[PDB]
């Protein structure tokens, strides 16, 4: 009824108890992922998340409050309970605030903030601390492909040798250009028919994605899903659009060798 994993977030960095200290109040931070105990988090049936025998704890329940390690028996019960929504948030149910990495850098301190469905608020609970590398196969069994920073993504015939068809599925719920991992699949707005492009990863809601159980790739802020515009691969436009279940909105990941 408990199991232990790493927690991967912004830029593929892991949730880490700072300096490996277990003193009550020690802040959580981002740090490159490893096997050290201060990165091993045990998920207990009581909705606590523990490292080094102590609990992930909200040091306050306000926008901007720090998250720390703290003795599980002496902390406030409201401060040590966490849920893991399917879209990859880590939420404190009492406050409704979510774990956020406000900067990408090593040593960034983790805060509880208002949920804006930002990529800075995306996490993955896993023992694999490397991004998953896959092709994204969609409409007509074609492959999603990048075409440079600031340019659109679009469909092409799947090629084992096309590097721009290779995507790094990061723990922060970003979809990155595998060869250029500073770049993220980004919606150019939150409205229906806004185009999906590649932009520098900046932790934004426009860069957060969720692979749901219907084969859709969902942008949580907008609610909208990746769509091959007009079921017309020749337009070379992928947009966000409301979920319809139609073939031009169906996607599956295919792991690469
Ligand atoms: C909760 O904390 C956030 C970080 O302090 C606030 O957002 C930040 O607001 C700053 C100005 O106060 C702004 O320069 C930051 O870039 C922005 N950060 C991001 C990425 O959102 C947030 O403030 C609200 O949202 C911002 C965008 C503005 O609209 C503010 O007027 C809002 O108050 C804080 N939210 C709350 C509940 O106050
Ligand atoms: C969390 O805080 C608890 C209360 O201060 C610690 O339990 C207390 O540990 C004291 C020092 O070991 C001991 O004199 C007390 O009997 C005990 N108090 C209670 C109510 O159990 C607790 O320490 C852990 O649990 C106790 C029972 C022993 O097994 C300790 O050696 C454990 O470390 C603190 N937990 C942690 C992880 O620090
Ligand atoms: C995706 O990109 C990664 C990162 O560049 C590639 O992984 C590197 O591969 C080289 C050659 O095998 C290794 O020596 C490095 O250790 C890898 N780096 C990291 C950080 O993992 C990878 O080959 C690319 N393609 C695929 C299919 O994963
Ligand atoms: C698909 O898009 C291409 C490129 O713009 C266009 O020439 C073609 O007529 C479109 N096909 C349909 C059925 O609209
Ligand atoms: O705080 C920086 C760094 O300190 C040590 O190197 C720890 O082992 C890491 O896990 C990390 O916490
Ligand atoms: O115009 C955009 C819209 O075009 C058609 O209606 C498609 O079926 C939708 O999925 C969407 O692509």
């Amino acid at each position: 009824t408990s199991f232990t994993r790493n927690i991967v977030g912004r830029d593929g960095l892991c949730v880490d108890v700072r300096n490996g200290y277990d003193t009550d109040g020690t802040p959580l931070q981002l740090w490159p992922c490893g096997t050290q105990r201060n990165q091993r988090w045990t998920f207990d049936s009581d909705d606590t998340i523990r490292s080094m025998g102590k609990c992930m704890t909200a040091n306050g329940l306000n926008n901007g409050s720090n998250i720390v390690i703290f003795n599980c028996s002496t902390a406030a019960e409201n401060a040590i309970k966490w849920e893991v929504p399917i879209d990859g948030s880590i939420i404190n149910p009492s406050s409704g605030l979510v774990m956020t990495a406000p900067r990408a850098a090593s040593r960034t301190i983790l805060l509880l903030e208002d949920n804006i469905y930002a990529a800075s608020q995306g996490w993955t609970v896993t023992n694999n601390v490397k991004p998953i590398v896959a092709s994204i196969v969609g409409y007509k069994e074609m492959c999603l492909q990048s075409n440079g920073e600031n340019n659109g993504v679009w469909m092409e015939d799947c090629e084992a040798t096309s590097l721009q068809q290779q995507w790094a599925l990061y723990g922060d719920r970003t979809i990155r250009v595998n060869s250029t991992r500073g770049l993220c699949v980004t919606t150019n707005g939150y409205n229906s028919k806004d185009l999906i492009i590649i932009l520098k990863c900046q932790g934004l809601p426009s860069q957060r994605w969720f692979f749901n159980s219907d084969g859709a790739i969902v942008n949580p802020k907008s609610r909208l899903v990746m769509d091959v515009r007009a079921s017309n691969v020749s337009l070379r436009e992928i947009i966000i659009f409301p979920a319809t279940g139609n073939p031009n909105q169906q996607w599956v990941t295919q792991v690469l060798p």
